[PDB]
């Protein structure tokens, strides 16, 4: 059983809320600051930085993840500041709570009314806090997401919906013990309305059922995946240029999943899918496949001679991964809930994956990273994590990858387990080696590569020296 924090307050402590990797000395002092930030993000910014309309999908407030990774990551108190401060600039306006909806979310039929509508976040927060605080975090998870009630089957969708980030937020949840970042999770997946994502785990999970071939380790599926032709071919970097027509501004009017993957390789993906079924009585090795896996396709997705460099897209796979190994800590859930949710995560990872052009993992590119500095160790790339200057993306990538690396050492010797023990340092030093002085303009990313897959991506990267 977890210890949570209040769902009213943040409370972080260096000792008792660290979580699963982390900077050797925090700081009460930087702890401080962290809540303060937490709280002026809660009340004041929206879970989503842009109106859907404005770039054709919602941008989402990254802010939480950013401040608690790099409090994680051993930042001063002026540094989580900065960067906190930075990320507001761009921030939507907190929406109004209605303390009457909030009560009247108790009926299953106004529960449902109000799903998919960004104006309920604030709503929602407040009836999971009450929902914590009636029945406990525990049965929140089953109610919420695993019991296999049409509410939770609905929730256990959308927390993928929106590239993962309704999962990512519950993950990092669970991992520093907090009920209000709890909360804040189930609210962000409720208002999430991507339909396509209900569908593809619906009928994957329904294919899977007939276990019509042998289930492979995700790493194997990812291969399989590549050897498709129609899964191979189901994308473009079209959907990483569109541009609207009169403006000429970016948009994602048209999206991989939905107008590319799913619209042209369905069920070539659906029977890929089908495959990733997981054994309940062998969860640690299986979690740490998943984000072994997470891993092989982000930091495998390499094209000599250029830099080493991170697709935007696929690292939601690494950043996501970690949360399983919170699923598998916690003793309120079933063996077979906690493989259902590796499963749902895994076909999430094999949809993103085939979105960005099934890239071929290149780990001898990898492999052969010059490090810019001298001497680095993950706490050197910790310190350095903690001055990069995005939206968080870069940090939780590196501290996501350094956990794999741990939770991969026990199965270093097993071949489904690609990236091996020394590589997940030199990716980690190839990470934030890709970094620059100006990561971002106001929501616009530069550093990572967006496409992958597609040789054309690759132009602007510099050939490596
Ligand atoms: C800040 O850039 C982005 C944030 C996000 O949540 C989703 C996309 C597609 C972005 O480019
Ligand atoms: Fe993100």
């Amino acid at each position: 059983a977890l210890e949570l924090a209040s769902t009213s307050e943040f409370r972080f402590d260096p000792e008792r809320t660290p979580g699963l990797r982390h900077a050797k000395n925090l700081t009460d002092e930087s702890t401080r600051e962290l809540e303060r930030v937490l709280e002026e993000n809660h009340s004041n910014h929206h879970i989503f930085t842009t109106t859907e309309d404005h770039k054709g999908v919602y941008f989402h407030n990254h802010i939480a993840h950013h401040d608690i990774t790099i409090w994680a990551l051993g930042a001063n108190p002026s540094t989580i500041r900065s960067q906190h401060d930075r990320n507001s600039l761009y921030q939507r306006q907190a929406m109004v709570i209605q303390d009457s909806v909030v009560k009247d979310m108790a009926d299953p039929a106004v529960y449902k009314r109000c799903l998919g509508r960004e104006e309920n976040f604030l709503n929602y927060c407040r009836f999971f806090e009450d929902e914590i605080n009636r029945i406990g975090y525990q049965a929140v998870l089953q109610k919420y997401l695993v019991d296999g009630s049409e509410i939770a089957d609905d929730m256990l969708c959308r927390i993928y919906m929106g590239y993962v980030h309704g999962i990512i937020h519950i993950g990092m949840a669970l991992e520093f013990k907090q009920a209000r970042l709890l909360a804040e999770g189930f609210a962000q997946a409720a208002v999430h309305h991507d339909w396509w994502y209900t569908e593809y785990l619906t009928q994957s999970e329904e294919l899977a059922r007939k276990q019509e071939e042998p289930a492979l380790p995700l790493s194997d599926l990812i291969d399989l995946a590549r050897q498709d032709d129609a899964i191979r071919n189901c994308s473009t970097l079209y959907y990483h240029l569109q541009k609207r027509k009169v403006t000429g501004e970016m948009c994602l009017d048209l999206e991989p999943a939905r107008d590319g993957v799913l619209k042209n390789a369905g069920p070539e993906l659906r029977r890929v899918a089908a495959r990733y079924r997981v054994d309940p009585n062998d969860l640690e090795r299986a979690t740490a496949e998943l984000q072994n896996a997470a891993v092989y396709l982000t930091a495998g997705a390499q094209r000599p001679p250029h830099i080493c460099a991170f697709d935007f897209f696929l690292l939601h796979s690494v950043t996501s991964s970690i949360g399983h190994t919170m699923f598998l800590a916690e003793p309120s859930l079933s063996n077979a809930q906690k493989a259902r949710l590796l499963e749902y995560t895994g076909r999430v990872f094999l949809l993103s994956y085939a979105g960005q052009g099934s890239p071929e993992p290149r780990l001898d590119w990898l492999a052969s990273h010059p490090s810019r500095l001298p001497n680095q160790g993950w706490d050197e790339v910790f310190d350095r994590a903690c001055y990069h200057e995005d939206d968080g993306h870069m940090c939780k990538l590196i501290r996501c990858m350094a956990h794999a690396e741990e939770t991969s050492r026990p199965y270093d010797h097993l071949p489904e387990f690609r990236v091996k023990q020394g590589l997940f340092l030199t990716a980690g030093i190839a990470a934030i080696d890709s970094g620059t002085d100006k990561p971002m303009d106001g929501t616009k990313h530069f550093d990572f590569i967006r496409g992958s897959g597609f040789k054309e991506a690759w132009e602007r990267f510099p050939l490596r020296t």
